[PDB]
């Protein structure tokens, strides 16, 4: 399997780009930054300070190299410095301050324009990083930072983000349960930037249908079952057949007969305004079992759904 876009990007670049094992950060004095408040992560002297956890050294390079690569990115959060504590020789990331407004409080008040705006802003981010050979693997509304007064956005926490090298197999052990795409739930390693487009999409469902999460699996197997109830099982099975995927025996007695529903099955009085058939066209093109069948980040910014947002640019 391969990416429809940006697939060579890293290959055409100096090894130094994407070989993070070879990265050597300069760690600075965290005494430049004092605890003000806690979010883990803290606010400080403004900034936000991330204390890297009991994590292997290799995992840390990957997140610094990637943040430097994406420095100067549209709607991508930015790194002011990487530091350590004098007494505590533990590594630390320090980011620009965005004045957050927790998505659970801010989603319920969104207008059918707010949604496309903030989704457009997300796609600006995802496409930019997809164009640098990096894939996020952790797009949830938690990692989507918004300032509704400022109407700014930042995609955050690149703790999990990996460089894309074609035909490379990746850990299927990433992302949050609700925003995991089918590739992760059926143990398929040869995934790419499409994953984030499932993530994003999943969030689209939530924003216009106000069912948050949209796919609320109660375990990791159920998370695929929950998806088969919308998208249908036959279309699922064909997807597995195509990529010659071994289906774990536990899925045997928990899928069965399921039908492609109508994305309109999810409209009701409370969400009526927020749905437009342009939302329901993009959305379909975004939530497809087959990672390759899915919209790219670019093709998405082109969907009609955003014609109202491009107009006021
Ligand atoms: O891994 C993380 C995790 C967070 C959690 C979180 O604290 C959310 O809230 C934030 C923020 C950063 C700046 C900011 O201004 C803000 O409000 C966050 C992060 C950045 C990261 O890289
Ligand atoms: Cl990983």
């Amino acid at each position: 399997s391969r990416a429809r876009v940006y697939a060579e990007v890293n290959s055409l670049r100096s090894r130094e780009y994407w070989d993070y094992e070879a990265h050597v950060p300069s760690w600075g004095n965290q005494d430049d930054y004092q605890l003000v408040r806690k979010l883990e992560v803290f606010e400080a002297i403004r900034v936000v300070v991330k204390i890297l956890k009991p994590v292997k050294k290799k995992k840390i390079k990957r997140e610094v190299k990637i943040l430097e690569n994406l420095r100067g990115g549209t709607n991508i959060i930015k790194l002011i410095d990487t530091v350590k504590d004098p007494v505590s020789k533990t590594p630390a990331l320090v980011f620009e301050y965005i004045n957050n407004t927790d998505f659970k409080q801010l989603y319920q008040i969104l207008t059918d324009f707010d949604i496309r705006f903030y989704m457009y802003e997300l796609l600006k981010a995802l496409d930019y990083c997809h164009s640098k050979g990096i894939m996020h693997r952790d797009v949830k509304p938690h990692n989507v930072m918004i300032d509704h007064q400022q109407k700014k956005l930042r995609l955050i926490d690149w703790g999990l983000a990996e460089f894309y090298h074609p035909a490379q197999e990746y850990n299927v052990r990433v992302a949050s349960r609700y925003f995991k795409g089918p590739e992760l739930l059926v143990d398929y390693q040869m995934y790419d930037y499409s994953l984030d487009m499932w993530s994003l999409g999943c969030m689209l469902a939530s924003m216009i249908f106000r069912r948050e999460p949209f796919f609320h699996g109660q375990d990791n197997y159920d998370q695929l079952v929950r998806i088969a109830k919308v998208l249908g099982t036959e279309e699922l099975y064909g997807y597995l057949k195509k990529y010659h995927i071994d289906l774990d025996p536990h899925f045997n007695d928990i899928l069965g007969q399921h039908s492609r529903k109508r994305w309109e099955n999810f409209i009701h009085s409370e969400n009526r305004h927020l749905v437009s058939p342009e939302a329901l066209d993009l959305l379909d093109k975004l939530l497809r079992y087959d990672h390759q069948q899915r919209l790219t980040a670019k093709e998405a910014m082109e969907h009609p759904y955003f014609y109202p947002v491009v107009k006021e640019q």
